[PDB]
């Protein structure tokens, strides 16, 4: 496998672009972004870490055409909240590189992962264990481009015969890189304004539960979906959890792991109405059937590790 | 009340400039298109007709500014068949001309109506009596676009308070546009044939349903439900019909008419896979209820209208 991954240097393409090059050989991984990751960045230093607009279609497909990648993780976008404040860009980058990285894939016989998100949902979905196959109507405009992506891509497969696969990942977790404009960033600020033990102002109302993930679990799928025989996918998008929770949750969870009391003052947010439109849980039950989505983490197990990483990684108040 | 229509040239725009002249005054109206009325257009030579490419921001905002619209009707769209061979040309102007407009309506306060189609179902839509709100999983690039087209301007209502409004057009059949191999246009076709007593070579399977709808219809529509008082409006996008027929439907329908056998071969056209996955027939009485959306000709009245019209504006044999 010689892989490529697009909007690389961002929460999960850090982990993921890591998680490849360790598992295939950071030669047979290229990776690659609109800026330079900065001196203290984890892939900083790091060979085969390239400079690449998207939008600039002549310089995707010049790096495509030279490294000539087998699989490709597509990960640009603009999320939710950031969207909503500059939806300009959100088109841009959400269909134009979409579509640009689906002619790729054509073109040069690329199998290709596009993420899509539980924000391809909205209020009319079935909000408890909803299905891969419901009612979307998305009040994001972030949502909005990645239906057009979903249907974009599984047209993309029936058409030319593009081996396109998607998830729609929920709220993911990590501790590396903070989130990029998303609802979800609540959960990982908290962590931090916990070790600080500075105020955490939470922007989301304390029981809007949503579907949520912790990285590992999600690296593992990533690549479990695409190392898996064509065959054995009855579909093109599927819904995958870990589990799902709400900030008076996550408040207790670390709660527990610190032994503290700490502090959230839960003035509400733009993040909330969009969190709101959101399903609480997904049925995932199609692709764990189909090719083997398993989670091992917990809420209380993310708790344990984030506490224990963000001191190691970026150096607050450890213990 | 001042009215932009853009792609006004067509087969839906030449019948709704034409109808909106007459019922608004003719200085109330402009009509624009990319391409200039042939000598032999209905619109040839008449005042407040002009010439936009949609796909330039800058003269269409130009046109907008310099007219001033209250009103907006968007209708220029690659198509079904034609989308399938010409991708990149349906994806710049289907979403990118749709996105213009809306930026437009939201800037310079206009009520724009933006079509959609059946096309925008799949085959798991739920294929008799189609709902508003049911799974969309479009098989063609056409009907891809077309959803987005759908959640976008839905988005532009909640986000900015625009007055999108939208319907699902059916097959659409008018003697004032000529026999295109488009998805629907063997009906057309068939009349053509059966005024020149030729044979109609039918790409769609003689037992296809499609929802289908009779110009006349149409434009009655259009404009009631943009004449609505917004409060009425419980959605922004409604499915209307006409009436259903198959070709074989439409054959006896003809023969009624002429009292004549009119012979017909059906074979294998690109629009019958695409036809084969639209929907048999639509409900929509959300848009009766709301708007009162309401269809006078049957298939008998439509064939006796188009049986008479045809030799009149093409310069075929009659009777
Ligand atoms: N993390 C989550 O909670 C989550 C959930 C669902 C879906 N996703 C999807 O995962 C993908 C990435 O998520 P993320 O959280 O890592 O995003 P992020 O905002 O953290 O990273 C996005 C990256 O895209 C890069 N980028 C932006 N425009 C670019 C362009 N034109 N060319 C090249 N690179 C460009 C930015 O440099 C940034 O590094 C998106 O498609 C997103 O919808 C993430
Ligand atoms: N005809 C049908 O039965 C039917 C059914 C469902 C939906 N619709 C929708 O109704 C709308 C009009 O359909 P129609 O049947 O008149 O199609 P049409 O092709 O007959 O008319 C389209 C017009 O768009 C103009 N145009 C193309 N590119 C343009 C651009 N860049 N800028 C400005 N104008 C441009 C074309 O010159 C043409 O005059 C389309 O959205 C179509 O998708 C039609």
């Amino acid at each position: 496998p010689r892989v490529l991954v697009t909007g690389a240097l961002g929460q999960i393409g850090t982990d993921l672009s890591l998680a490849l090059r360790d598992k295939f050989g950071a030669d047979s991984v290229l990776v690659s972004d609109v800026v330079e990751p900065g001196a203290k960045h984890p892939l900083a230093g790091l060979k085969g870490v390239e400079k690449l607009d998207c939008l600039d279609s002549n310089g995707f497909e010049k790096l495509v055409k030279e490294f000539k990648p087998t699989w490709m993780y597509h990960l640009p976008a603009i999320m939710s909240v950031r969207g909503e404040a500059e939806p300009d860009l959100a088109m841009d980058i959400n269909v134009n590189t979409t579509r640009y990285a689906l002619e790729l894939a054509r073109k040069y016989n690329i199998r290709i992962f596009i993420p899509s998100t539980i924000a391809a949902f909205g209020d009319k979905c079935g909000k408890t264990m909803t299905k891969d196959d419901t009612i979307m109507n998305p009040s994001t405009v972030y949502g909005v481009t990645k239906v057009y992506t979903e249907l974009l891509g599984t047209w993309y497969r029936q058409k030319y015969g593009v081996d396109f696969r998607s998830v729609r990942l929920p709220g993911i977790i990590s501790a590396a890189t903070l989130p990029g404009g998303g609802a979800t960033d609540y959960a990982i600020h908290m962590y931090h304004s916990a070790l600080l033990q500075k105020k955490c102002v939470c922007p989301v109302l304390p029981y809007e539960s949503l579907p949520m993930m912790y990285m590992p679990d999600t690296l593992n799928s990533l690549v479990k979906i695409m190392e898996a025989p064509l065959e054995k996918l009855t579909r093109t998008v599927y819904n995958i959890t870990g589990f799902s929770f709400s900030p008076s949750e996550l408040r207790f969870s670390i709660e527990r792991c610190t032994d503290r009391t700490i502090e959230v003052e839960y003035v509400e947010g733009p993040a909330q109405k969009i969190a709101n439109s959101w399903p609480d849980s997904l049925d995932d039950s199609n692709a764990r059937n189909d090719w083997g989505h398993q989670v091992k983490y917990d809420i209380d197990m993310m708790s344990e590790d984030m506490l224990r990483q963000i001191p190691i990684l970026h150096g607050l108040p450890s213990l």
